[PDB]
């Protein structure tokens, strides 16, 4: 249920359908600067051939593709759902090393000079100035503003009740999305790109406040988001 006027649909490119989140995001798309495609550790929509078909999507309507996959809050998550601390860790370890692997080797596979395709991991940007700057002024925010910050649990909710849950699996959630964000505002201003489409197979649960009309917490007017899933 998206809150638009002119709500874009689905264009079929190389074996996936790309929804843009609003008009502004289709404008983003097709200007072909960049794309981030994430990639969740544990899910197995990202198989081998999955992430190869997505590589090649990308290549072929971006000049520049950055896959980056979730290190950060895997453990805490595991717990939250119920696992000891210690086996929470294991797995997290497991799973980052299987999807970071995968996806590797499939940039190695298809990019071999690193020229337009590069894999890394989303803690890689905690040193990176701009993104500090998003997530700090992101928890600021939150701080100090309860009805945002109200808006965002119920976005919280509304994500986990699709995947009912405790306090700590709402602050870890919270989390987790906080650490991500960053490259939902303002991509051109973390890697330095034009403007940057951020793409995912279910749509990101704060995209109704970050790219909405109105004023508060909003994207760049660079960045975008679109859904994208297989035809």
């Amino acid at each position: 249920f998206q809150l638009g006027r002119r709500i874009p649909e689905a264009t079929a490119q190389e074996g996936f359908l790309v929804r843009p989140f609003t008009q502004q995001c289709q404008i983003i798309h097709t200007e072909g600067d960049h794309a981030v495609i994430g990639v969740s550790p544990g899910n197995s929509y990202f198989s081998r051939q999955r992430l190869r078909d997505l590589g090649l999507w990308g290549l072929t309507n971006f000049d520049r593709v950055d896959f980056v996959y979730t290190d950060v809050h895997v453990a805490e998550s595991y717990e939250a759902l119920g696992d000891s601390a210690i086996e929470a860790r294991r797995k997290a370890v497991k799973n980052i090393r299987g999807v970071r692997a995968k996806i590797t080797t499939t940039v190695n596979e298809l990019d071999p000079a690193g020229a337009r395709l590069c894999v890394r991991p989303m803690s890689e940007f905690q040193s990176n100035e701009a993104y500090r700057e998003l997530h700090a002024d992101l928890l600021t925010r939150l701080k100090d503003d309860e009805d945002m910050r109200a808006v965002c649990q119920d976005l919280v909710r509304r994500f986990l009740s699709t995947k009912g849950a405790t306090a700590t699996q709402e602050q870890v959630c919270m989390d987790y999305i906080c650490a991500e964000a960053p490259l939902f505002l303002d991509t051109p201003a973390i890697l330095g790109v034009p403007s940057s489409l951020n793409c995912y197979h279910q749509s990101l649960p704060l995209a109704e406040m970050l790219y909405a009309r109105g004023s508060g917490l909003r994207a760049s007017r660079n960045q975008g988001h679109a859904i994208v899933t297989p035809d």
